[PDB]
């Protein structure tokens, strides 16, 4: 109905002087979602205990049905949680680990996941090993080293029990061969904890075929809902491990919904408004945007072309292999070689240029994460490209 | 400026056909707070990454300063968390427990706290003992049994390490001698974890004199902010135990703000809007309500008189001792002696009578929790009293 690009800007609530090239952080949602937000806000204030005990429940169950459909998985396998950190931690904490189990990570593993595991080892006797990924790589070369580390764990007598994978590495942001890595995890009896914080709403996902052991994802990062909003997927063959939420509450389980579902329903006080907006956003995505596939192909090609376009203006490169760019994200190199410098950038991109990006010192050179969105156009990449060029020269 | 009672209703956003006798669940906030809420909502949608990285920080720090002042404690000792369950669990999880440490609870301890502790014992070797409180009691008789249990723990050779107290027992809701119990905890070297979920905004609190080892409280339950909103107080002499949030994130600590503060700042994605409204509510409470003390005395006397008034209509009693009613809560007995019955009540109080209460089968007789608020009047207690009487007879 509406074309992609700046014609979409009329359906979003962003200042015309604002260009959200970092939409996958706070999120970004259309006007029709905010309107729904305020109306639930209105209801909550009018009759608090009626909104919460009668009307709230149904909407959440619909949102679960729509997330489950978008993922090709049973609504009974999908549960709402506050954010990706809580869901990955919920899984890591329920699994009993032995003195001889090993948890495998990658140097790409999100930093908060490493802090989870380090803390778990203070009072639990398991151990850990990190697969060295120095980006760029080939997808297979990451799978190979992962194979090598499992083989070597079985050779020392220990037991490779679980591995933390990711779909999109946070930053430097690219797409990991998680399809291949889940299959590698299946062959050798290793639990595949997929950190798919960037997944739903950015590209297609079939959990029926992927069959991960656990799948966690942030809806607010790409599904046009506000932060915080995340969901957890656990197949039936694994729902027996999950016996408590984090923090524990009334649905705990000592050693017609299922018990698994009740665990994630009888929880402490939270605001389920972000989830209650999920339906509206999907409606918008179906009707105004021409369906999910339309949005995915646009996001990948914009990031493809807009990414190559920024690197041209700067004379640098977009992170790749020698497809890790099958996604609406382009990480570009910058003509650089400390933190007070990076600060200037930020507020020049903020008060001076009105926009916010995330940088990283990889390969000794600072990088930039460019987030595509259906309301951005290759000029806004040309625009930032020229903006970057300026601050760099200074 | 405005008198208490139904003249306040014009400053709140409750349906005139709604009587919130359960304000301490979802919360209840004035018009001036909602207006502030929507304006932050507006800002977040206009310039997402500028609202979050530049403007958000300052407001939260002011809110901490105002909570810390309302509690008589250093702003550096007070930190924002999502809800009371997460904060109590954050404390319980950071403290290393030995095979010979014992955690003490009471049959009044909130149910989600017991689930926390039970789960902790599956992988940690400590042990636990429960002080039997059969309400009604005298405050001293609860302190006595608590003394008895510590004496008996030291006699068996174990070490009383920590005790979970509460200010307001959830339901049947009364005030516990937590001042006395904190002093009992100090004398015998026992850590006093105060679950003060009902505390701030309901009655006066001085942490400088009380000196609890940990203090957790729900602002949204009485401080005219929306759910979820809670704060955690840890004195300096104890901030060394707290090395991670739950779930852990980037501020973790392996074995000019303080490290403690950074722990509760560098956290996963959350909405700090409830906290960012704290200032406005306090402004409202100072100006429209004539200060904090005005609100506390009104809440206690309304619950005092309105509670006695409901019990009169019903011919029953208000839970007490033979002051546990020094609070804006009255629990009344009902002329009863199962769950499908209680269901009818709910929707008759809901669709039929438009209001929601929490019942409990204590002393074999169902009880009712009456929550006073500055916008309620003794007629609304007379009103519910007559409503209760009717459904009871049927
Ligand atoms: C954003 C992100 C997270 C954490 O998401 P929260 O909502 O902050 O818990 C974790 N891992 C990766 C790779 C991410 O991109
Ligand atoms: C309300 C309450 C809690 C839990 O508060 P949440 O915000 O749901 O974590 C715990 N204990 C008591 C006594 C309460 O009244």
């Amino acid at each position: 109905t509406t074309p992609f690009g700046k014609p979409m800007l009329k359906h979003f609530c962003m200042n015309p002087e604002y260009r959200n090239l970092n939409a996958a952080s706070c999120g970004s949602w259309p006007k029709t979602v905010r309107d729904q937000w305020r109306r639930y806000l209105d209801d909550l204030e009018a009759q608090p205990d009626y909104f919460s005990e009668v009307k709230q429940g149904p909407v959440i169950q619909e949102a679960r049905r729509e997330v489950a459909q978008l993922l090709h998985a049973r609504v009974s396998e999908c549960v709402f949680i506050s954010n990706a950190t809580t869901g990955i931690y919920t899984v890591l904490h329920n699994i009993p680990f032995d003195k001889d189990d090993v948890i495998i990570t990658f140097s790409t593993t999100y930093g908060a996941i490493d802090n989870a595991i380090a803390s778990m080892a203070e009072t639990q006797p398991f151990q850990t090993r990190k697969v060295t990924v120095d980006l760029p790589m080939r997808g297979e070369d990451i799978v190979a080293r992962f194979e090598g580390m499992v083989a070597q764990i079985k050779a020392e007598g220990l037991h490779p029990r679980l591995a933390v994978l990711e779909t999109i590495v946070s930053i430097p942001a690219i797409r990991m061969p998680f399809e291949s890595l889940v299959q590698a995890c299946q062959r050798e009896g290793v639990l595949s904890l997929v950190d798919g914080a960037h997944s739903i709403g950015q590209f297609s996902l079939n959990l029926e075929v992927l069959q991960p052991d656990f799948f966690i994802m942030d809806c607010h990062k790409w599904l046009f809902v506000p932060r915080p909003c995340a969901a957890l997927y656990v197949p039936e063959r694994n729902q027996h491990y999950i016996r408590s939420t984090i923090p524990p509450s009334f649905g705990f389980i000592p050693r017609t919904a299922t018990d698994f579902e009740t665990i994630f329903a009888n929880v402490a006080t939270q605001d389920n408004m972000p989830h209650m907006c999920i339906p509206t956003a999907l409606k918008f995505r179906r009707e105004v945007c021409g369906g999910e596939e339309a949005i995915y192909q646009y996001l990948r090609v914009l990031a493809k072309e807009g990414g190559d376009r920024v690197a041209a203006i700067l004379g640098t490169e977009v992170l790749d292999e020698k497809e890790m760019r099958d996604c609406g994200i382009a990480t570009v190199r910058l003509p650089l070689a400390v933190g007070p410098a990076v600060h200037y950038l930020s507020m020049t991109l903020a008060e001076t240029h009105k926009t916010w990006l995330y940088l990283i010192d990889h390969g000794g050179y600072i990088w930039v994460r460019l987030c595509a969105q259906i309301y951005l156009d290759t000029s806004d990449f040309e625009w930032i490209g020229n903006v970057l060029k300026e601050i760099c020269e200074t």
